[PDB]
């Protein structure tokens, strides 16, 4: 009688995904630890190869 | 008294030449190797020593 929705086939549909992101935002900054200083750029480059430094 | 190198020290044209001197006289050599690796330097001459790098 009617063309009666039971019938006729019903797609479906999709969408690109998303990048979703997990936060805890992390700051905590500044605070130590921070603050470049110079010897410790001494260990930035060579040396610093295990283990000694003062 | 004299021209006293030493007396009046002149640092140059001196200690190179006790550090030579003393290579040629002693041996041993060889035997033991004449030339060992610089990371020693870096034992004596500073940074990086402290008990003595491998």
């Amino acid at each position: 009688a009617y063309t009666k929705i039971s019938d006729v086939i019903v797609p479906e549909l999709f969408n690109p995904y998303v990048i979703n992101t997990t936060t805890q935002l992390s700051a905590f900054f500044q605070s130590g630890i921070a603050a470049t200083d110079d010897e410790l750029n001494a260990l930035a480059k060579k040396a610093g190869g295990g283990s000694t430094l003062n």
